[PDB]
RNA sequence: AUUAAA
RNA sequence: AUUAAA
């Protein structure tokens, strides 16, 4: 079987981190029910359109209150990811050689991820309604 | 990605080839490359296939009940949530024996109908209003599939 | 338990 | 011009 694998995670050199990601990545709607569905989207930050601007800071404020009230308002989850989203950036590079799936994201383009969990026509109109607020943070120019 | 391929193909090309599992990753991780943006604000396409509970309801035919006389009731809907919904999967047509259609021809234009039988609710819209649109819809379609 | 739209 | 959440 498959747990081949297992002998291959052990005895592969670490220097190859995208095999070691992928080898270890291997480890393997109904709407009467009204369940809860999960949903999420990824949304650009426009850095190249606004490379002036610092997005992180404005959209987490002083001790991520800004886009903890944006959560809680929105009733969604909201996550800074992609390059350059941490602050430390020796460790950014680090961590992204590190190539786990944790922190893969790093090779991805500056970007948040919006996730909502509830029932599936609450979790649409959820997730709008944090599009339609976001993009107050994501548009300085918003006047005009 | 710029930076994610270059590091594979030099694994790909320095890696052991006694590893063929991880080898064989690395190269399907290769060949799938041969996510919104709100400050251009244009258009996405969302879509959510809704089944519709036939083994739950196997009595009640809910696809008489959702298109209507001529579809009436369907476009309505269509039109007040605005929104194109489709029905598809297996009994989507009314003759089943031309059903199981093809399928061993393999054209994706039919390959619905291997899927359980369902609604597909299409929306058009910037990414804001697309979601609060879908929203909406699956909001009404629920009074069509609760009898 | 006759609804058939795109 | 600052902000650093999970």
């Amino acid at each position: 079987y498959l747990p081949e694998l297992m002998a291959e995670k052990d005895s592969l050199d670490p220097s190859f981190t995208h095999a070691l990601r992928l080898v270890n990545q291997e480890i393997e709607i109904d709407v009467v029910i009204n369940k809860n569905m999960k949903l999420g989207q990824k949304v650009l930050i426009p850095v190249k359109q606004f490379p002036k601007f610092n997005f992180v800071g404005k959209l987490l404020g002083p001790r991520g209150n800004s886009l903890k009230r944006l959560q809680e308002e929105t009733l969604t989850k909201m996550s800074i990811l992609g390059k350059g989203s941490m602050r430390d950036k020796a460790k950014e590079e680090e961590l992204r050689k590190s190539g786990e799936a944790k922190y893969f994201h790093l090779n991805d383009d500056l970007h948040v991820l919006i996730e909502v969990f509830a029932p599936p026509a609450e979790a649409y109109a959820r997730m709008g309604h944090a599009l339609e607020e976001i993009k107050k943070f994501l548009i300085p120019d918003y006047n005009d």
